[PDB]
């Protein structure tokens, strides 16, 4: 971990890692949880293998949309998730940013969720905190237990 | 995948070598050094750690002593048939720090040799028409390097 470039969150959640990896992978999961309210999506792709699309479009209060496009580059089964939004579909370099890193961990009451922001610069790393960070994917955590608990039965 | 003709460069060429020797001039430091880069360029240092998010690092340098280190990603690592890495990430996946490009390397055993194809993806038009002409001014000499050093392994 490089305190100068990356932002960390660890968290427990009272769910099964099972659920948990599907509220990480699956759109129909994601985009009711992934950005932290009043914000919301539009719409969201996911092709989940490595080199696979991660589109998502995000709206915020203001009603503008941003249409995001990423990468994912490790999927291994409810265990490790990467995506990058260095790179789009197919590898391909991104028009000109981080690399998630999402780890879980099974426990005895839940699963055990690390998720770490990675930057290529500090004032990335820094404007990423002046930008909400901790308290924004602090949220979306919350969001995504909350999710899984009421949907758990479905 | 089919390449985007826009924002894509393309090299095909047949070695007359067996593929798990290609394979080696594409992965061991050692050998990358003494073909990688078109003369009188040369290579000082090199190290590859190869596994997806592991670092490919070169350092680059002229007659004169000057270096020029280069840092980037590998993304795919499938033996003796596809080597995909990239200089837009650096070691663990990190974002490059702000010529960016993703390289997929393809190989094809034959009766003669092995089949070499290999595709630089970049960002924009732009960036794809500025490093055809400076690579123009190399990617096609760089094998012939490699192929007069593979023959030389036995």
């Amino acid at each position: 971990i490089d305190a100068e470039l990356d932002l960390m969150l660890k968290r427990e959640l009272a769910v099964p890692v099972n659920l948990v990896w599907r509220g990480l992978t699956e759109p129909e999961l994601l985009k009711k949880w992934f950005v932290p309210k009043p914000w919301s999506i539009s719409d969201c792709r996911v092709d989940l293998r490595p080199g696979g699309e991660f589109y998502t479009v995000m709206q915020d209060p203001e009603g503008n949309k941003f249409p995001n496009s990423g990468c994912f580059l490790e999927v291994t089964d409810e265990k490790r998730l990467i995506w990058t939004s260095a790179l789009v579909k197919n590898y391909r370099p991104a028009v000109p940013v981080m690399t998630a890193v999402i780890e879980l961990q099974p426990t005895s009451s839940g699963t055990r969720y690390t998720a770490c922001a990675m930057h290529n610069t500090p004032g990335q790393r820094k404007l990423h905190e002046e930008m909400g960070f901790h308290e924004g994917w602090g949220t979306t955590i919350t969001q995504l237990e909350e999710l899984l608990k009421q949907e758990k039965a479905y």
